[PDB]
């Protein structure tokens, strides 16, 4: 097996599919993998060092000619899709809604296509689960970006003039983003609380230390009467609050509105929201995607591609998720993609041009 | 036959700290002091004007500040429409830094003022709760953490998950005084493997004590020789190299900031490391940074902040203003204006009486 990959070229993508390192492995049990001329820039890995590892480092769109494996981070643009080789399979995030054009291409030219934020949420899969690496990633920056927007420190502290309190920060949306953040924000000090319908989510919180929010009707269909006390409930609560992250996505939908108008009326002037649901449209009214606007002392930031501010990391990660994903896509250094695999079968977006995941053929 | 307090907004572009806030003015005219606060002062930290009349001032407009009476109150040194109005017998007290502000400290003799230069405070035990170089150096060193990891492309903790292990981030921080260990300390509750390095063995004793390992060069801490001073060198530069960031904070007051970080040293450190170089502001301990930016160079990030405690203006201004309130209980008697000339404190910190200047260094400069 031949693996490609090629260097991002998204504005501001800056992680690699692969790293060194993990190269080195693919190459010790068989594999051969070519990378293209920089593409490890962005996570400060030089060629010579994907040389170390056994790679050759070739020049773009001469990539793709030995070509077994296509691995990417975000979804290949067309110099690429063309120059594919039929057989081949990709790999990597594709995000229909977000790159349609691509994924028109990739069908007419009738490749096939492993989507990463397909992979299936089972125990056997954890390890290539790359939506969670990089919600992991996410969730420390938020919490991070969160303590440099904020006017107060996030610990307490004492000093001859005094003592100051710790900070107040609500996590809204306990999900693998959402944890981190927590996890984050309590390591340096804050008090931190979390906000989550579900009570497994919250049982989460509880375990790193975070205080759950506890509205009238608890965590486990709802009349309009019992949606006003929860919200007039949460609307106390994140009055209250020094610092709001917000982390509820959900896929292929616009994100829910969790901070409202009448919420965010009621922020103190000096508040901080890090709205990382900004890409599907922002948990807060006032998220401005990709900027940090304030409005009445209130900041709020909305990032996109938080993954790629942490690159090294971030593609370490993703480079284990796929790596993981690996044996499911080679046999003893040879290509066998295991086809009747339940991962394979989720995750298997198109195959030979075929569109296999339903919502995907609507938008198309 | 009662005290009158002054509080102006502050001007300096980027500055958004206030002299003092609502909680402390309360307790100034509590304790029978009037204080009377530019329209706005408080913006910068989120005090609204409302808040301060709640604390018993009057938010009155600029230029007629200065009317009511004693005490100017300022984070950096009045401009000239300030000096201008002041009223004879009068005190300003807040940061002066003449080097910084020459021209202002000129227009303040010929309008012969009378100032307590807030870097001038003493450093005895007395007035540790009246030193705001050391309130603002704890802001400025947290901010610094946590710029670190802002820009830092790699986790600072160490941290698994069903894809791994990940080792935690190296941070050295060099110079370690006051900013350094809020530097130590906020570095360590983020999961870095925290070095300190510092040529005196006191600072380094207050590093471990936080958990951070001291950087042991062959001479060991506290008369110098050439020779001597390559080995130090060789090995701090060894030591240097295997960090991920590093977070330079020594400075000496009027002078240029010492060089911890050598072109030689600079160049082993491999691309994706960051330096946070707090002494930017008189120079930098990084001959790479460029005060008040970010840049990049052999993919080296150095950023060289200016003003952090502005970015925590709402803490910041609460030390500060504990400062200038501590402060106070030599200023200021049952309500009356009482300066108690005699005290050490205030013969230390006084930089100028009646437009004579007192304090060597700027009688120099001038």
């Amino acid at each position: 097996v031949t693996v490609a990959v090629p260097k991002e070229r998204a504005p501001g993508e800056r992680r690699v599919a692969l790293v060194p390192e993990v190269v080195a492995r693919l190459v010790k049990g068989g594999a051969r993998v070519r990378v293209e001329r920089g593409a490890g820039e962005g996570a400060y890995h030089p060629d010579e060092a994907y040389q170390e590892a056994g790679a050759e480092v070739v020049e773009r769109g001469e990539l793709l000619k030995g070509a077994h494996l296509l691995f990417t981070v975000q979804p290949p643009p067309e110099d690429l899709i063309q120059a594919l080789e039929p057989g081949a399979i990709v790999v990597g995030f594709v995000q229909p809604h977000k790159n349609l054009e691509l994924v028109r291409a990739l069908q007419a030219k009738k490749a096939t296509v492993i989507a990463m934020e397909l992979i299936p949420r089972i125990t056997r899969a954890q390890s290539m689960d790359a939506l969670s690496s990089q919600a992991t990633v996410a969730g420390y920056l938020a919490a991070i970006h969160a303590a440099r927007l904020s006017p107060r420190f996030f610990p307490m502290l004492t000093t001859a003039a005094g003592t100051i309190r710790p900070a107040k920060v609500m996590v809204m949306g306990v999900g693998v983003a959402g944890l981190m953040a927590i996890a984050t924000a309590k390591r340096l000090g804050a008090q931190v609380f979390a906000y989550d319908v579900r009570k497994a989510a919250l049982e989460q919180a509880l375990s790193l230390g975070a205080k759950p929010i506890e509205l009238p009707i608890s965590a486990e269909e709802l009349t309009e009467e019992e949606k006003r006390i929860q919200h007039e409930a949460l609307r106390d609560h994140v009055a209250g609050m020094d610092v709001l992250i917000t982390t509820a996505q959900v896929p292929g939908r616009r994100a829910p509105i969790l901070l409202t108008e009448d919420m965010v009326e009621r922020l103190k002037p000096g508040t901080v929201v890090v709205d990382l649901a900004a890409e599907s449209g922002g948990n807060c009214v006032l998220t401005k995607p990709g900027e940090v606007v304030e409005v009445r002392g209130v900041r709020v930031y909305g990032p996109l591609n938080l993954p790629s501010e942490l690159s090294v990391h971030a593609s370490e990660m993703y480079a284990k998720n796929l790596y993981n994903l690996s044996s499911l896509l080679i046999e003893k250094g040879a290509f066998a993609p295991k086809w009747e695999d339940e991962i394979v079968r989720a995750a298997l977006l198109m195959k030979e041009g075929e569109v296999l995941h339903g919502p995907t053929k609507a938008l198309l």
